[PDB]
């Protein structure tokens, strides 16, 4: 089956769309290994990692994402292509090393999440927490790819000098940690400001890591950037795990958060209408005022949050 | 008019075409019920049935069949001939007995269909629900079916044994039911989950019948998998009877709900696409992995699934 994946072929309609920011991998599951290979064949070129090495890691990868509702392949597949799309439109503003990185980074950004987020797990004094006190998960998913790289026949980064090798971890390492939503906030308004002042300059490297932070987010929150059906059938899946947390809490005597509680779903509509003003609207916006030729991103969210607007409204 | 239908043969240049999954009926209105004769002897064989009980109940089925915008005669024809191709396709899987009754509960899976769906003759209180609880259509359909075997001359199960009798009105009586589209969703679940572990056993008879049901979904729906000229415009007729539904609920001064009311006219697009990525297509993905044979069926619908975007892009 790791072999079959080597003889995959994309078919040629699907050359044509996987090009476009709102492509939707939803309907070809059966191909979502192939298509990283090829994403990352286009970007990175044929002769970039072994053939054999790149299809153990994405199985590998595969392997070690959870059934759960939303935090699962479909997911990180999807995180990946957007990244993808970004790259392709922004090219040579990047390096080799950096479109290698990112795009496994996306691939590799939530490796065995359980449903459960940084705050139950500090909450309620899981080991994972006891190990990593900020940004519990997203270290725990950098491990994860660590460990899979370490497996026999799976490192893809073998080809690399030392130096290009530590490198790479630290692209990869820095992309994880920022999917951190928690860190998005700063992240966006220093970019903000940076942006506002003419100051912002991607050649210092600081720069460049809040650059790619922002792609990150961005990335990670893509799904709301989708065509309208898909955008709410994904949003079923978040609550859906959003919910089994605040059950696993009253469970336990205490009461969840809004967002959490399957017994507050009328508060949902105005819920979305509060995350695409505060977080999702002003990060695409920040990121098309950097790379423009990411607009289409803020356009897709722009019609999606005045859809929500319609439900509020009552319809 | 039963006896025409004795002497017709299926004109040669379509006896090609009739084996392909994407095969449409609707250019061969008055071949509808020689097309069915024709798929039985082929699957079957011609000693199966008596000639003569068969072309009597095809005609009395046929006439059973209201004038309904879709759930009407047209409609059970094209499931009948969705299932031939399965059956085919999957030539040694499938009994004598199941193959007899699966043609035949297709043909009949809609009998005396009201343009009405259960929730609507729940709600209002209509006899049928009075009667029949749960699957309310689907009870009276397979009711239907009985009813007209049990007319004078009509019995095709003439030629079988008091079991084998028992047993083709069990296969039959479940294949019906099964198209209750609300049953899909739990059927569809256990069954990824038997492949998922690896525990799917087509001697265990419970197994068999989750997959027949699959299959009667998959038929059922099989309008999404014809060629793009043909699944536009077999929408139109579904909707109109969404539609007429709603109308009625209207008249009755009552709202119904979006996919029903046609002040909604617009989102007919968007409603597909949901649809296709919700229910079509899971489920031919599904069939897919239990039969290969049928993966025509979920190419069909990814096709005509980029064909609604487009749509809905302004393609
Ligand atoms: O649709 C949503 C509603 C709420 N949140 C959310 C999540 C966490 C924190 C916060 C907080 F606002 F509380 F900081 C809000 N995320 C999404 C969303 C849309 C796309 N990906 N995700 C996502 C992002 C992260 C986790 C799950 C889903
Ligand atoms: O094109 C469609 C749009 C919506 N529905 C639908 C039907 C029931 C429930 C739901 C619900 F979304 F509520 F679950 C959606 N079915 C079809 C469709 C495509 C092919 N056959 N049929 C079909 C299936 C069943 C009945 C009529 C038509
Ligand atoms: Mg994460
Ligand atoms: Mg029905
Ligand atoms: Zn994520
Ligand atoms: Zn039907």
């Amino acid at each position: 089956e790791w072999q079959g994946l080597m003889q995959f072929t994309l078919p040629v309609r699907l050359c044509k769309e996987i090009e476009l920011f709102h492509f939707d991998i939803g309907p070809f599951e059966n191909m979502w290994p192939g298509i990283f290979v090829y994403m990352v064949h286009r970007s990175c070129g044929t002769s970039c990692f072994e053939l054999e090495k790149l299809c153990r890691f994405i199985m590998s990868v595969k392997k070690n994402y959870r059934r759960v509702p939303y935090h699962n392949w479909k997911h990180a597949v999807t995180v990946a292509h957007c990244m993808y799309a970004i790259l392709q439109n922004n090219h040579t503003l990047f390096t080799d090393l950096e479109r290698k990185g990112l795009l496994i980074a996306c691939l590799c950004h939530d490796l065995d999440h359980r449903g459960f987020s940084n705050s139950y797990l500090q909450k309620f004094d899981h080991p994972l927490a006891a190990l990593y006190s900020t940004s519990t998960m997203e270290q725990h998913h950098f491990s994860q790819t660590v460990s899979i790289l370490q497996l026999e026949g799976h490192n893809i980064f073998s080809t690399l000098s030392s130096s290009e090798y530590e490198q790479v971890l630290e692209i990869i390492r820095k992309a994880i940690i920022a999917t951190d939503l928690a860190l998005y906030f700063g992240n966006r308004k220093q970019l903000e400001e940076m942006y506002q002042t003419g100051s912002l300059n991607l050649n210092n490297q600081s720069h460049r890591d809040r650059v790619i932070g922002l792609m990150m987010t961005a990335c990670d929150l893509c799904s709301v950037t989708k065509l309208w059906p898909v955008t709410k059938l994904t949003a079923n899946d978040i609550y859906a795990e959003f919910w089994a947390e605040g059950d696993e809490m009253k469970k336990l005597g205490i009461q969840p958060i809004p967002m959490m509680d399957r017994d507050k779903k009328d508060e949902v509509p105005q819920g979305q209408l509060g995350f695409y003003n505060a977080v999702a609207i002003p990060c695409y916006t920040t990121l098309t005022q950097i790379l423009p030729p990411t607009e289409p991103l803020l356009k897709a969210c722009r019609d999606n949050l005045s859809q929500w607007e319609k439900v509020i409204r009552g319809e």
